[PDB]
């Protein structure tokens, strides 16, 4: 037996974790997909369930079942929970995006919602992704209900209310993440992560981390040395780092045979060795979902596929045997 997290522990991080589509899919009784998930992980990410379109589905009236019902599953199994997300541009109740607002009136919105879904779950969270996805691949804002109605203040004003709500119920140590995807080597986009850090606390609003998504593409993964650069250059100015969403997808079939699963085995490889050299601020990685059944991929781009560390069937690939060589800072074995 291989336990990733038991690795992933025993060399300073805190977790290994992933995603998991709870209560919304069939994972929920998938006896076998959860053996491997009690068997492999430290740290659970609820795919949907604490998301805007599940919590708050009419203006103010919150509905919190999805998200007990995800938590139940994780806490049973001892792991810690990222929880995600309060203000992103996807998944947003129907009440807000399809009605009309004032840039004061869909603050008042957006701290609401922030206020009472955060006070709800308290410290069961061992972090927020407060902003998710904010910005375009050249540093500039991406459009969503919430950026095109308020400007750029919705975005410290997120960060600001999830402090405010947190302090009011003595959950300080709630941790508060910015998460977006292509701000995992260097470029436009990390530079400009480090300016929307800089000008947060500027503010006096509490940043904490950074959640790297990390949705590559098998060939395409940026080396160890960018990946394990651009963490430092987020460490070097005071941020924990979160690996949040690790797959490593193929544009094109195959998926499966020897000189693929080599490839994205080493893709994984270097994706988890960079949190590893990073030393202890890079907290843990965190895969976007193990299960090539349930992955997102197949659904959001047509022919793609195969990017998770289980087969359809539950076999490990080798990509699994080379992230528990990362962990263990060994060689990789199977690349
Ligand atoms: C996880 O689950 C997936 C499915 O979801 C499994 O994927 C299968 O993995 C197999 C083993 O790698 C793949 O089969 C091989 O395919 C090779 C390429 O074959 C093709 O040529 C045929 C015939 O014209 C075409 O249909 C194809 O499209 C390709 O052009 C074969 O060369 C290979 O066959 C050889 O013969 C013996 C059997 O007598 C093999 O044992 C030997 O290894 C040798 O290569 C074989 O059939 C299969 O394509 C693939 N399925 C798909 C849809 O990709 C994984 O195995 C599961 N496990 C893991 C860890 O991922
Ligand atoms: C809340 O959501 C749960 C989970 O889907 C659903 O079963 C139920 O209809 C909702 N409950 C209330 C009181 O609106």
């Amino acid at each position: 037996d291989i336990d990733l997290n038991k690795l992933a522990q025993r060399r300073g991080k805190h977790w290994f974790g992933t995603a998991a589509d709870i209560p919304g899919t069939a994972e929920t009784t998938d006896a076998a997909y959860l053996k491997v998930l009690k068997q492999n992980f430290g740290e659970i990410t609820p795919a949907n369930a604490m998301k805007f379109m599940y919590t708050e589905t009419e203006q103010n009236v919150f509905n919190f079942t999805e998200g007990e019902q995800f938590l139940e599953v994780a806490e049973r199994f001892g792991s810690k929970v990222r929880c995600h997300n309060l203000v992103w541009a996807s998944q947003v109740s129907d009440f807000v995006t399809s009605k009309t607002w004032t840039a004061k009136e869909l603050t008042a919105v957006m701290k609401n919602h922030i206020f009472k879904t955060v006070q709800h779950f308290g410290r069961r969270c061992y972090s927020w992704d407060v902003v998710n996805e904010a910005l375009n691949g050249d540093g500039t804002f991406s459009s969503s209900v919430w950026y095109d109605t308020i400007g750029e203040e919705y975005f410290y004003l997120a960060f600001k209310y999830a402090q405010e709500a947190l302090a009011q119920i003595g959950a300080n140590d709630v941790k508060l993440y910015y998460n977006d995807y292509g701000i995992e080597n260097p470029g436009t986009k990390s530079t400009a992560v480090l300016q929307l850090v800089s000008n947060l606390r500027k503010r006096g609003i509490r940043i904490d981390g950074v959640g790297l998504e990390s949705h590559f593409i098998v060939g395409e993964t940026p080396s160890l040395a960018d990946q394990l650069a651009t963490k430092q250059a987020y460490i070097k100015a005071n941020l924990d780092v979160a690996v949040t969403e690790l797959d490593v997808r193929f544009s094109t079939v195959p998926y499966y045979t020897a000189a693929a699963q080599k490839q994205q085995a080493e893709d994984y490889y270097v994706s988890v060795a960079s949190c590893m050299n990073a030393g202890p601020r890079c907290i843990g990685v965190v895969v976007w979902d193990f299960d090539d059944a349930y992955s997102w991929v197949p659904s959001a781009f047509a022919g793609q596929g195969g990017a998770c560390l289980f087969n359809n069937t539950l076999e490990a690939k080798p990509a699994y045997y080379a992230v528990a060589d990362a962990l263990e800072g060994k060689p990789c074995s199977v690349c």
